């Protein structure tokens, strides 16, 4: 076969991060020719560029089951969109069965999380969990996972649209309270399920520059829901177990601040908090890998997902009191930038 050749071939490109700006572009929408020529040349440069940092792992990591089998995904995923390359983006046949395969592909690689999941694990019982083993794992996974979430975002865009408000995944008008009270509704739904008490929520805006317009951005809901989420999940968890002797259940504050070029959605609750030794440990996949815990994407992912377009998702708590928990975006579309890793 030729995929040594072809990851090293396509590995020699750059992936070419998009903003926003790009994203709606190509969402206004027949230019689906277009989105074809785009994605059959910056696809397999993706799966290249981790296809090869994959390969250049320790052979003991790398000739584990887990990864030799999502190792086993990229190749086949990579082949499936190869065909395509000298194929006619005039021939709308051409165009349906690349959909039908970029639909293919996404399934395909569904389950990699706990795929990885038990490599992580393999490796923490086969050759232990020092701190240099974890800054490994840490790095790679970040990068994998970054890596991951950019190119289901381009897969997303490309079969949402090509099957008005809404542009696939990205909303230009998202109202961030309103995210904000639907991951909130879902979480309460849980922790009443389970707890049979859940806090409530107290949302605040502060939009500096227009004091009463309620705050709105272009953004990937899903994402923004999946952060909320996960953190809604954790404050709660913390909130009732840490109150269970007691009566009063203090809410969760959220502020959804509008700076400038920042807009920041702060977390707060009172669950008695987690001290600063122990709060990088609550980002790690290896220290927080074991063979309401069961929802959500986890924090290191939420971060991820934060990061990958120019923000950042950080916790800061007062043992004895409770944490902050902050999501940073960016406020403009024209510095929402894919963030990918450096190659
Ligand atoms: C990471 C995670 C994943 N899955 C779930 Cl279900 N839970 C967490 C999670 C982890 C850490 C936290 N702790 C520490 C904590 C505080 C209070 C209790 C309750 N005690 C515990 C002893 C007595 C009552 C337990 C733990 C936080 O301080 C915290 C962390 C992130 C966060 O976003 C918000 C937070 O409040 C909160 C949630
Ligand atoms: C995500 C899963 C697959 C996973 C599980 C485990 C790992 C671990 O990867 C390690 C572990 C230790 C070292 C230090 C070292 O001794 N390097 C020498 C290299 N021979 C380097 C790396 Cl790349 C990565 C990814
Ligand atoms: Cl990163
Ligand atoms: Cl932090």
């Amino acid at each position: 076969g030729s995929a040594p050749k072809y990851i090293e071939h396509f590995s020699k490109f750059s992936p070419s991060p998009l903003s926003m700006k790009q994203f709606l572009d190509f969402g206004s929408n027949a230019c689906e020719k277009t989105s074809f020529t785009f994605l059959r040349q910056e696809l397999p440069v993706r799966l290249a560029n981790i296809m090869k940092e994959i390969n250049l792992l320790p052979d003991r990591v790398l000739s584990t089951p887990s990864v030799q089998l999502v190792q086993s995904w990229y190749v086949q995923s990579l082949l499936d969109i190869m065909e395509f390359l000298d194929k006619d983006p005039e021939d709308h046949r051409t165009l349906s069965q690349f959909t039908d395969a970029l639909v293919t592909i996404r399934n395909r690689h569904n389950d990699v999380v706990p795929t990885m999941a038990q490599g992580v694990l393999e490796y923490k019982d086969t050759y232990g969990d020092d701190p240099v083993s974890n800054q490994n794992i840490q790095y790679f996974l970040d990068r994998f996972y970054l890596s991951r979430i950019s190119i289901r975002m381009l897969i997303n865009q490309h079969t949402l649209i090509f099957d008005p408000k809404h542009i696939g995944s990205i909303d230009p008008n998202c109202n961030v309270s309103e995210v904000v009270k639907d991951a909130y509704d879902m979480a309460k739904l849980l922790c009443d399920k389970y707890y049979m008490a859940s806090p409530d929520l107290e949302i605040q805006e502060i939009n500096a520059a227009n004091s009463k317009q309620p705050i709105h951005m272009v953004y990937v809901p899903s994402h923004l829901y999946h952060m909320l989420f996960e953190l809604f999940k954790n404050a709660m968890r913390a909130t009732v177990e840490s109150h269970e002797s007691s009566l009063i259940l203090p809410p969760i504050k959220v502020m959804v601040a509008l700076g400038e070029e920042d807009l920041s959605i702060k977390m707060s609750d009172r669950g008695g908090g987690v001290p600063l030794r122990k709060i990088e440990r609550l980002f790690s996949y290896m220290y927080s890998t074991a063979p309401l815990a069961g929802f959500g994407y986890g924090l290191p992912i939420s971060r991820l997902y934060a990061k990958y377009f120019q923000g950042d998702l950080q916790l800061f708590s007062m043992e004895g009191f409770g944490t902050d928990a902050v999501i940073y975006l960016k406020a403009l579309s024209t510095d929402s930038v894919e963030r990918l890793p450096v190659y």
